[PDB]
């Protein structure tokens, strides 16, 4: 059903998206110890968004190390190229992934925002309702990425307006929250704005490839996409938000935040 499953590849194309999934499994291992160690740096009120970042580290890393095995899994060197033998390999593991991951990415940033009370649970429950409806949407169009391209489109231009509607909540409480953060902070939040809307725009980037470059290499561009935009979204990004929280803890009073601070 995936256009994965069509081609035979290279080894040099077959050992790169093995590198690349491989890779983004120690980025994200690697980026978990550092959430872990500096979360008790971390005020009581925002710990919770660094523990988030473990969460979505282990998360995403464990989907990525599935994908590699079932990478290897499924194809093996035969005359001459990499074949696919009786397990497949498919990205919908992914988006199941995401359900839980980019709820935890949100929340993590409403959390940061000073958010609390009612209107922390009412925004994170529509923007959680409206990133399933992507989620959602978008599975099922990959699931004609092969067999029907007209309705990869379709699925997509209604995932696509979930995307903008949450992006919508997203800055609306960026923009209007923006005045409490503290230790300027206030500057930091809006580069994560513009951080996450470039990083998960490669994601449908990624979705149409199936459209533009259906081939071996469009195979390999896109696992290429996937892998900058993960380290991107999650690493990248939890590393801004864990710098507001703790940036935010020692302007509240938080003494470790301060004196960690102040060792650098
Ligand atoms: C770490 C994973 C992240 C940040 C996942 C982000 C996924 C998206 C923003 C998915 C977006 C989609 C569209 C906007 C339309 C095409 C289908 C999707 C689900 C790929
Ligand atoms: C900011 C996140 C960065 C993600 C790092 C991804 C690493 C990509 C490295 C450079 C790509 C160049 C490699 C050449 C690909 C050869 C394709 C082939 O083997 O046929
Ligand atoms: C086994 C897979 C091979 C790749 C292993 C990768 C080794 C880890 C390298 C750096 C990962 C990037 C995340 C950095 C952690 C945050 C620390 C910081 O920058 O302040
Ligand atoms: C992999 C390394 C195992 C140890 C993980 C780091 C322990 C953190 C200790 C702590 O900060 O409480
Ligand atoms: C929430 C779901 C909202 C409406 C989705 C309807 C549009 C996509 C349906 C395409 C199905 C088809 O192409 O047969
Ligand atoms: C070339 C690569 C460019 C930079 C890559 C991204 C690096 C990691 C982000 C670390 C987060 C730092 C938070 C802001 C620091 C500050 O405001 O002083
Ligand atoms: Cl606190
Ligand atoms: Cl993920």
């Amino acid at each position: 059903k995936n256009i994965e499953s069509l081609f035979d590849y290279s080894a040099g194309q077959f050992e790169f998206i093995d590198h690349l999934l491989t890779m983004g499994v120690g980025v994200h291992f690697a980026a978990l110890i550092f959430f872990l160690v500096v979360s008790q740096f971390v005020a009581p009120k925002y710990r919770i968004a660094t523990a988030l970042s473990c969460i979505v580290m282990v998360s995403a890393g464990l989907i990525l190390n599935s994908q590699a095995v079932m990478w290897t899994d499924a194809y093996a060197y035969v005359d001459g190229s990499y074949q696919l033998q009786d397990l497949t390999f498919s990205n919908g593991y992914r988006y199941v992934n995401w359900m839980a991951t980019i709820p935890c990415l949100l929340l993590q940033l409403l959390i940061v925002l000073n958010l609390k009370g009612k209107e922390l649970f009412s925004t994170a429950t529509w923007l959680i309702l409206a990133a399933w409806g992507m989620i959602i949407t978008g599975y099922v169009g990959q699931l004609y990425e092969v067999d029907d391209i007209a309705q990869l489109m379709i699925w997509g231009a209604v995932s696509t307006a979930f995307f903008v509607v949450m992006n919508w909540i997203v800055g609306t409480k960026i923009f209007k929250n923006r005045a409490t953060m503290l230790g300027g902070t206030d500057s930091t939040i809006t580069k994560v704005f513009w951080l996450m809307m470039f990083a998960w725009t490669l994601y449908p980037i990624a979705y149409l490839v199936p459209a533009f470059m259906n081939n071996a290499d469009g195979v390999v561009l896109r696992q290429l996409l996937f892998t900058i935009a993960d380290i991107s979204s999650k690493v990248i990004y939890g590393l801004m938000i864990t710098y507001i929280a703790i940036q935010q803890s020692a302007a509240a009073g938080y003494v470790p935040a301060q004196q960690a601070l102040g060792r650098i």
